């Protein structure tokens, strides 16, 4: 299900601005420009009228979700608002039990092996890799080899340059922050398509 989703689409727009104007604007670019994934992380001010507001995208196909989901109350009004995913940067035991009890999917972040294990344990094998400019598409190869029944989705850093090494190394698929949605609504559905096509081309 949400696993079949990411597989299919292979990228997450991680969705930073400073309004709640300015992030609707920007979840509109991108799906313009063909990402289905929508994660609008909880620095937006009012994450949640954000991920309510957008529900009606939701009739066109779009997949929203939440990020920077750091506490089980933020965790609540984000899934109240329609959120269909929850990604933090961190493990949160009891953000994981929430959406267990509520069925909705959880996405924790991983930086380590024994964070990593904890996660397993408790009933996650899809994993946000965070942050993935530090520990690199070679952090991803190294677990290929003791848990190669974990998947990876790593955020921070993914570009135009590096998405498809990312690919290379076994992700699931990626969640593309700055270099997705940094600059103006036109710029970002422009760079949206760009990603589309960088990573259909491999």
């Amino acid at each position: 299900k949400i696993e079949e989703l990411f597989k299919k689409h292979k990228i997450v727009a991680v969705l930073r601005a400073n309004s709640v104007e300015e992030a609707k604007k920007k979840a509109l670019a991108v799906f313009l420009g063909g990402v289905h994934l929508i994660e609008i992380t909880f620095t937006v001010p009012d994450a949640d009228t954000v991920i309510k507001e957008l529900s009606f995208l939701k009739e066109m196909g779009a997949i929203i979700g939440a990020g920077t989901v750091t506490s089980v109350e933020q965790c609540r009004k984000a899934v109240e608002s329609g959120a269909e995913f929850i990604v933090s940067p961190h493990l949160d035991e009891e953000i994981s039990q929430f959406c267990k009890e509520k069925g909705v999917f959880y996405m924790p972040g991983v930086m380590t092996p024994t964070e990593l294990v904890k996660a397993m344990k408790l009933g996650h094998t899809i994993l946000k890799l965070f942050p993935g400019e530090v520990v690199g598409p070679q952090f991803v190869k190294a677990m290929k080899g003791p848990f190669p029944n974990v998947k990876f989705v790593p955020t921070g850093g993914v570009n135009l340059d590096n998405v498809c090494e990312w690919f290379k190394a076994g992700v699931l698929a990626v969640g593309v922050g700055s270099a997705l949605v940094k600059g103006t609504p036109v710029e970002v559905a422009e760079k949206a398509k760009a990603f589309v096509e960088k990573i259909r081309g491999c």
